[PDB]
């Protein structure tokens, strides 16, 4: 590259630097994903047990 | 699914628990099974030994 107007510069290349990005949750793969079509989601949940059957 | 009169929404999925059932002794097999006929049983003991022999 050219220097003012009449002189001359060595140039040494381009320096780029860019900030974290951590996936270390992301990649564990924990979550999973559901494609639906409103913008209200419903959950279904059922509890069964048992009992102490007795002598007669 | 239907959501108030007017609008809808997406049904997700369903959940379900129950409380734990242990087998630990049934693993061990510790006991004989024994299938009879009637609602009786007999069991028999025959318990024997020695004694100590005196001068004489």
């Amino acid at each position: 590259m050219q220097n003012g107007d009449f002189q001359i510069l060595d140039y040494t290349g381009l320096i780029s630097t860019m900030p974290r990005v951590d996936t270390l949750l992301q990649s564990m793969n924990l979550f999973t994903e559901h494609f639906g079509r409103t913008t209200v989601a419903r959950i279904e949940r059922l509890d069964d047990g048992a009992g102490d059957i007795k002598a007669v």
